[PDB]
């Protein structure tokens, strides 16, 4: 049998967007009220609540109306001015990306780059900081999802605090899927959203900001303002008694309302733990069927992405596409860079059950099988499933 | 008895958000695909050849992932330039508004304004015109939704395109729920969202582009590029086989499948004249009670919004906090300079239906006499119901 | 404007089934498990002791899996045996129904039967028993919903009580729009669903059974088992340790599981009051637009439904169809001996909203109008408005 | 990691109820019509037209308001009278069940009987048959679901018609799954229903009646009337222009309504293919990791469900309660004589797809050696995996 193009799959395995939440998709379809109904104001006053205790955080996130490239562009059009001296970390096609936004704003750009399957050494960003003190804001990618490699931001953070330097991170692809917060690598701005490893569809920003950057943000004249570019415009939105700068994107909330609800109630710790055991699971399993996982070594590997590298002489694309088209598994292709380089299966939110590993893993063993590899299928499913009975 | 404020609402009765469609509530929820798999890349192309039907469109119209504000501050952003001489029509909230961005983009602003109850007059545009050879775009809210009144946009169009000048149009609370489409007024830009009378929640733009202002954003250097502003980023997104330059709003595109579905399906003129027939109820009862219709003249009426102008000494929010807490129905305030003068009643998709007329009317109307006045309430339903009886 | 018959109305205010609650409609989409999960288990547990709280019942209310008509068949079939003297209450169809069930499980029946606009005189009751003291069964319906009347069964079965006989109450129609519990009116079986007032569609019965009827039945070798008419089976089902007789409908329960939650967070109370509010509202607006309600006297009539007479010379199925294809609206007819001679508007659950009976006598005194009444449709309004401020 | 006992799992994998089709979890949700709504009328006509396509039916099938249970006992206690001599084919729990109520019904009874692995023998039906003129009612069922073994029903409701006899069938678990149909089997009584391989929760009844059928039950005194038990009651109810017996279960037809569009959309034939080969998959994979699949022989397994023998020894409870703990994966247990003795894996509707087979090998496996057991689980994927890819 095939399963046809034109028709849904049978399991989304990709590194985001993946199916949401069944109680998300169900709340999604909530009752939308008028966004300057009392019941609506109070919602969203709660919404902010509940974003501020799973994020860990001493103030209110603020809440944008656009997925999290929206709170990426924002940060670096209100936090970076045209006399500030920014270092940039890259280490693959997000983190590279970012420079670009920051040489919008300003023109000094500092740059440490490393290749796109290996991380940055918190030891040379404290390096760049002894050779640049005149550097003043540092931007990151934690989860640099296209290479599914992580970066250890809490080291960089307090490195970067440690220099007066003030913090980006963005931490769409991590938060929710393991232990990080705004406070703890001291980010001044911290973009995520729920529509990775939270299991909601993209839609809405999450954004920690430190009271250190609202200062600098408020009187920054460059700052957007009346802009959906603008995040000063949102500083009160989240309370009852205030307006919003323009409407809310209310089915989208209703969808946060229950993906908040949802890793509040399953409890972080659980979360994250099923996430790391699910990624360690494939990365198991890919290394026993005889295929290496991209990451240049196994502990900067993404617990919420396994990202394959290709064989040689194997159409990636082609791969992909066998994988749906025979199993009804669906994989991200990489991005930029490592577009046609490897082969990325998500562990996010719904799909970060260790059963989802072994599906994925039975999936890309049968396309590269019938792209004439010749891998240790069994081998594999035996090395995930030993992982997952080793934590029992 | 007396509705709590924390409490949901019986009807909501605003010019927007009303609930959606309860066909796009379930809509809301369906699968959320990975954005590049080739069944969401079919749908996606799907809807923007739907959306080019509904909107009688010679070329693709262009979906942006934010609520129309969006399109509004994106079209200003790319087609206006300091070369510009930009003629602003302001008869309301929105369209003085417009001239702000407008004034953003281009030091050198024209503006035709006249009190926010009445429209912009056609001969005022022409004789304008006439002695401005220098501008070259001119920009006109449709429905000025915080007044309840519209604008003669096609007449306007046809003096714009003579003069050679290019055409902005703010559609967001027409479309839909009157004729009205991008070809009719010879629209540039032309912006609409299904946020309003297409019963959909906010999040997405619907925007009909000509391919002289594709020409003119395109070799603008200052029109935003890598940016939610960016309009020119998005022109070949509709296609399957290219990307999206950001994620797409998976479930908001799902709930504007079925809008599309119920628009096309029920037959666009049938869908116009049930707005009409219910905003011409509501004015005729608005008016057998004692009250005043906002608009200067019923001529300029909105089919899809009926402003109520306050009594002098009516406090209008107390007023509308009554309807709520009374009688479970909920008002939408104006804005900007129509707070506190009028209270509007949206007849939008959903909400479009003459019932509702007579359901507004009556909590109106006893809110009113609560706040002292002596309408003559019956007179007012039977006013109506006579307009709904007549209707051949 | 016309609404064709094959497309969806505007608004359902029949008698039942009316659209369930937003919430209940969303709750009907959740994850259906194996009835043997665990987790499914620990669910219908807990939707039994919420429909034990609500029901105010010091014991477990049995649920079964087809609506009530099954929980009124089974408990005659279970409660009465051939040797017992049966005394069946009728003032409506659904009354004088029973006695018809009541004769297939016991050749003694003996009856009060009343018009069908009246309701059943506890003194008759009382007079009765003393006449025939071999009684030892008596049955009852509290809402003859047909007619949109009341029986006082608490009087009733207090008096059932005091001749040391069985009671049997259909509180289909009643539970959750008034004040009603088994304990109230001595029930022996008191068999309820979700599918009038609580705003769930058809599909369980809510079976109060006093320790006495589980004694009766259990001893009862007639008593159905291995059955869908079977109570007795289902006695322990509740509990997360014991099997299910057959397969419980998962949705359903799903759906029950959200009204109850639904009523016990409004408060019952409030609930109740809103019902009664509203059907006043309903028969001061009949009154004054020149109708009669049917019910013989005002303190019989239903506070969940209302009753409405039908003029001379006026065809009840044709108002109907006009009230439809007019304004959207949709009433109930009558049945059995009612069908024809009048019109029901419900006030149930999510109908029960003082508003909606604004929409109903509007929809109401327009198809009265059309069909050559001259009703005073203002003063109708005006009427039902005034008990509603009255109320505030 | 271990799954709570109250929490969700990750995927059902009974042989039913599963998870409904997330189109059938919103059809749920969607509007509730009054029953005698003429739009819901003019559904429930189409509803019964689209099962009539399905089931290839010369004439309309009925839809009873319970769960096929109810069409099994009302099959029983409608067409069996006293006069008949039923013989009751027996190869597992249900076809002995229903002997029971056969006997209930009639006190002749005689049977075919073989172990609870087995199928019945055409030519041993043939012998008896012959044997016994005085047979007038057989019944058979096609897939007795605790045995996950398969009957040839075809072979003989041939048999059974030559006779002169009545056939009653039970086809709940088969129906939709695989081909079969009233008129496959002449099938005089054919009980099926959507909850099953059709993918839709719990709670009504599609049952096949032959012209014959209808005569005998509707001149039986003994058959159900005015009664949930009763299908002679519902003979006409299809129409949109008659009356319902009781309040259909509109959620569920509604849920129907979109069961059978799926159905009927994707292709019965491919519908087959997809739970055959998933079915092919997983026996493949049981037998190579070293387990006994439990039918006698592989050409009479059913292609909807695969039972397991339990090795000697494994205690089979703890091993359904490790694979959910462990994994996130539920089984159904065997039920009657089968309990204890074997695991089952439902292959049905949504979760008829090859690539659940992986994921039940996989947990099954891991549950096994859990317990002791040393399976050679990456050969059991293998050959799960070879059958996949062999599939022409």
């Amino acid at each position: 049998m095939r399963y046809p193009e034109h028709a849904d799959p049978v399991i989304t395995l990709t590194a985001g967007p993946v199916n949401a939440y069944p109680e998300v998709l169900r709340g999604l379809g909530r009752t939308v009220l008028y966004d300057y109904d009392p019941a609506f104001q109070l919602l969203y006053e709660k919404v902010v609540d509940k974003a501020q205790k799973a994020m860990r955080l001493s103030n209110k996130p603020v809440i944008l109306h656009g997925e999290p490239v929206l709170g990426l562009e924002a940060a670096a059009a209100s936090l970076i001015s045209p006399d500030d001296v920014v270092l940039n970390l890259a280490s693959g096609v997000y983190g590279k990306g970012f420079g670009y936004w920051a040489k919008r704003y300003s023109p000094h750009l500092l740059e440490i780059e490393v290749p796109y399957n290996e991380a940055i050494d918190p030891q040379a960003v404290a390096d760049m900081l002894k050779a640049h003190p005149e550097i003043t804001v540092v931007s990151v990618c934690h989860h640099d999802t296209p290479s599914g490699t992580i970066n250890p931001i809490d080291a960089i953070g307090a490195l970067v605090s440690a220099h007066g330097a003030y913090l980006i991170v963005d931490a769409v692809s991590s938060f929710g899927g393991m232990k990080t917060h705004p406070e703890d690598c001291k980010a001044d701005i911290y973009v995520t959203g729920p529509n990775k490893c939270l299991g909601a569809p993209p839609g809405l920003t999450m954004m920690g900001v430190s009271e250190r950057a609202w200062a600098k943000m408020k009187a920054n004249p460059l700052a957007p303002r009346a802009s959906m570019l603008s995040i000063v415009d949102w500083e009160n939105a989240w309370s009852r008694d205030k307006p919003f700068p323009f409407t809310p994107s209310v089915s989208e909330i209703n969808g946060l309302d229950v993906a908040l609800d949802l890793y509040l109630n399953e409890g972080p710790e659980a979360v994250w733990a099923r996430h790391a055991l699910t990624a360690k699971a494939m990365r198991a399993g890919v290394t026993a069927m005889g295929l290496s996982v991209w990451a240049a070594s196994d502990s900067i590997a993404s617990p919420t992405t396994t990202a394959v590298r290709t064989p040689d002489g194997v159409d990636e694309k082609a791969l992909r596409q066998a994988a749906r088209a025979r199993y009804g598994v669906v994989f991200s292709s990489g991005r930029g860079e490592t577009l046609g380089k490897l082969t990325r299966i998500g562990h996010m939110g719904p799909t970060a059950q260790p059963i989802y590993a072994i599906a994925a893993l039975t999936a890309l063993g049968g396309a590269m099988n019938a792209a004439g590899r010749k891998l240790a299928i069994g081998k594999g499913i035996e090395a995930a499933l030993a992982v997952i009975d080793a934590d029992a």
